[PDB]
């Protein structure tokens, strides 16, 4: 008699340019032919839904109900409800969801720290961070591009949001980045895009190369 | 009835100095004559239970316990349980928490701060970058000069996975500082301890002398009459 | 007729992680049917030792026994008592071990090599200084990368109060190097252990080129028209 339901984050939204709405259902009893819609606020119907998860082996129905729509919807203020209809409830239970709005909003801040110097002592590989701390709300989306092509989601991993100790209302966040000590000698970049709602573009990023964070090296002066 | 018992993180071994574990007893009624206890693999005298609870929010009824053990006794694969004989259960409950993996030594780097983050004057950061060590739950925490830093101060993170290596972690430690700092002093040593290390605990440090690799110049001169005395 | 014991030094708790607590019989006739075992004040149960040693050829009773103990009895305040009872002195001679019942913190101070070492072109030497500490019998490793050097490579010299302040102690420890491993850019560092640090471990770490940039001036002339100076 559990109902749950997962809001669309900023995150997931950006990666297919299209939100989506679903409710994960679980802790119920294990039973076929069970009927899930979506109803919105005034009553107003959604469109066609399917792809209906399956049991869990261990006796745990698990009921997905997908439902895309724009982004205009989800941030006009239209409430929706995840409704489940079954024999065995003795009711049908409500649960509703939508975009908690009256929160902070300030842009993130992008600080991309270069490799540390021992780092590459070792020969063996190159772990590079980019540090983005200071907006609201949490939960942003980074990624690397080699030269305008993204990389694979499997080598960076997006680190779980966290307040900060010193602001009343920001967040930050970190992503590694695991390469070989030999690959960054001859440009890899590696411009840190962030995903934010309160930059003007929703994307920002830091052009860098293997001289950065190393000052001159030469101070020559001629004499005539 | 789910009866949890969270088994001692190393990560409060070293900050308390002295080990501690917790098992207490959940989704209960209101009712009295509640004991607990702790039973070894053999069964000898343990210390008493302090410190019970009052009651919970959500109309329940709990009590913690805590004990006294020593240290060798935990990894040579002794177990401990907390027996509670509960009144409305015929069959007491049982709770065994023990330890079992590969280990490898942490490795740490310290992150200077950016050249364009002291540009906005406002605060400046240093990550503690701890990547490769096993198991999870490792502790960071900054000290200065030889004093430790307040907890609310500096926040870890948590222990991500390495995604490249399928069997290490990898950690992160922010410290949120002040520009003005940065420049006078502030090493901020950054000392970790790990189960992994022959010396458990280590620890670096890094300063602004760590950059300007012997910035040379040499001043060409010719053609020109300074009537000086070099 | 007295009987000997060797307290846990803090030198031996740290690089085995194991304090055991041993007393030496001598001074006493070689017989057989002796009976030695250890008692706690406390009257509880005391686990026995092995490994009897061998008879002195200049008539002399020789017997080492070491038990295995926690690590928090000792600094709790629990003595520990050795009785060895003899054929010849039926009278039991009781040794009542225990720490002093009473401070401050140690400062390493790695200085760096000089430079008439290395115009030889033979070896290097690398010492660690420590000074201003309370109490004696430190332990001083030297560790490479992330695993400790041989045994040999380095020998820590007796603890000796200071001179200038009475509650103080320095202690020495230098290491052979090539120069040729000196200039590779290694770390070679210091690593010790205390009882009274927050942390008990510390450890600095120095470079070829650690203390200053070492920033040049050089100015290269090539006119001939600018003269001389005396
Ligand atoms: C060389 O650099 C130093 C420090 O950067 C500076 O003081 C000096 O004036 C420079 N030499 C010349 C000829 O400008
Ligand atoms: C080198 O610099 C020092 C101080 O910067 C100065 O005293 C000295 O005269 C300089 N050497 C020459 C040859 O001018
Ligand atoms: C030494 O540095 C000073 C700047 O501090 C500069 O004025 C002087 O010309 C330098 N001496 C040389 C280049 O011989």
């Amino acid at each position: 008699i559990r109902v749950f339901a997962i809001p669309p984050s900023f995150a997931s939204i950006f990666l297919t340019k299209s939100t989506k709405l679903t409710c994960l259902v679980t802790d119920l009893t294990t039973y076929d032919s069970v009927t899930i819609s979506w109803t919105r606020q005034n009553g107003e119907a959604v469109k066609t839904h399917t792809n209906i998860s399956e049991s869990h082996p261990n006796a745990t129905f698990s009921a997905v109900g997908e439902a895309s729509i724009c982004e205009d919807d989800w941030n006009s203020g239209e409430r929706f409800t995840c409704t489940v209809t079954h024999t065995d409830l003795p009711s049908p239970l409500k649960q509703t969801i939508s975009r908690p709005k009256g929160v902070a909003l300030h842009r993130p801040d992008v600080y991309l720290l270069p490799p540390a110097r021992e780092q590459l002592n070792l020969r063996e590989s190159a772990t590079i961070t980019c540090l983005v701390t200071g907006f609201s709300p949490a939960d942003v989306f980074v990624q690397w591009m080699q030269r305008g092509q993204p990389l694979s989601p499997e080598k960076y991993v997006t680190s779980a949001p966290m307040p900060e100790p010193q602001a009343p209302g920001r967040y930050f966040a970190h992503s590694i980045l695991t390469v070989s000590e030999e690959e960054w000698n001859t440009g890899e970049t590696y411009t840190c895009v962030v995903a934010h709602e309160a930059l003007p573009n929703r994307v920002t990023e830091r052009t860098v190369d293997k001289s950065t964070g190393k000052p001159t090296l030469y101070n020559v002066s001629l004499v005539m």
